[PDB]
């Protein structure tokens, strides 16, 4: 029996907002990393392992929006990186690329998982178009490497929340949107681990689908009520942060969890609109677990790569 570890890494300031705001709205199972140049960051951080990067490069601050500097600073403190990550089966690595910790540090803790045989998931996110065109640019060159570094990698274009707000949405819960993406896909995975299912998914699929793949979509969808399998399945590919869509899927992981009453018609209507709206022939990894204490509800998790 095998039990894995998994940690999620948040490096520079907006992976390590990201990683604050997960172990606020709780996160078990799951050990929490902070990387940054900034000292002042670092010390707010609620994460249980800190790892203070480039002291003697930057005096304590962060890289002034310089990727150069968090590549240095990473790695010149490789053996503390890897000696929080030891132990770890699956590492997820989040940080908003542009600036300069988080550009240049990133990718270099992505490939240090990586060489140490854990899965490696990256989730970025890109900056808006209001910050400039130098800024997308440098983002753009941060997210060519952490693909380069990872195993799978999901993007999210800041610009895409100004697609989900009012003009009256906090930036705040903006920002909460877009780190439902990680931590739903975390905690997807992290369920899928812990239960035994009827038709059994384990680590070793997660791996089969997610092990040196480039773009990455983690979604899941939770209805109820009539035609609740097809709406499930629709909430779990259609989210409007991402960059990868569904659509050139060749390969997809997709569970279905549900009570009592989950219908062998509605499992297959749910895998119906993953392979129809990835318009591919889809090498599917279908599992199924029944959970009693659920009555109505239905929930569909997929993890979608081969793109
Ligand atoms: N979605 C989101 N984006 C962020 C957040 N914080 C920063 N950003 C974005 O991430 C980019 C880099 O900022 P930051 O991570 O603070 O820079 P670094 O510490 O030098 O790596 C910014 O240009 C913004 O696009 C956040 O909490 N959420
Ligand atoms: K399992």
């Amino acid at each position: 029996s095998h039990m894995a570890t998994l940690k999620v890494i948040g490096v520079g300031g907006g992976g390590n907002n990201a990683v604050n705001r997960m172990i606020d709205h709780g996160m078990n199972n799951v050990e929490f990393i902070a990387i940054n140049t900034d000292g002042q960051a670092l010390n707010l951080s609620k994460a249980e392992s800190k790892i203070q990067i480039g002291e003697k490069l930057t005096r304590g601050l962060g890289a002034g929006a310089n990727p150069e500097i968090g590549k240095k600073a990473a790695e010149e403190s490789r053996e503390q990186i890897e000696d929080a990550i030891q132990g770890a089966d699956m590492v997820f690595v989040t940080s908003g690329m542009g600036g300069g910790t988080g550009t240049g540090a990133a990718p270099v803790v992505a490939k240090i998982a990586k060489e140490m045989g854990a899965l490696t998931v990256g989730v970025v996110t890109r900056p808006f178009s209001f910050e400039g065109r130098k800024k997308q640019t440098q983002a753009a060159a941060g997210v060519e490497a952490m693909k380069a570094a990872v195993d799978t990698l999901i993007v999210i274009p800041n610009d895409r929340l100004l697609d989900i707000v009012d003009k009256s949405t906090p930036m705040m819960e903006a920002f909460k949107e877009a780190d439902n993406v990680l931590r739903q896909g975390v905690q997807g995975i992290s369920d899928l681990i812990a239960v035994s299912g009827e038709v059994n998914l384990d680590f070793a699929d997660v791996k089969t689908i997610m092990s040196n793949q480039g773009s990455a979509l983690m979604g899941i969808g939770v209805s109820s009520g009539e035609n609740r399998a097809v709406e499930a399945a629709k909430k779990a590919i259609s989210s409007p942060l991402l960059e990868t869509s569904i659509v050139g899927a060749q390969g997809v992981l997709m569970n279905i969890t549900g009570g009592e009453s989950l219908s062998l018609f509605e499992a297959q209507e749910a895998a119906d609109i993953v392979q129809d709206a990835a318009d591919e022939d889809v090498n599917m990894i279908f599992g199924t677990v029944i959970n009693p204490e659920l009555q109505d509800e239905i929930v569909v998790t997929v993890i979608a790569t081969g793109f």
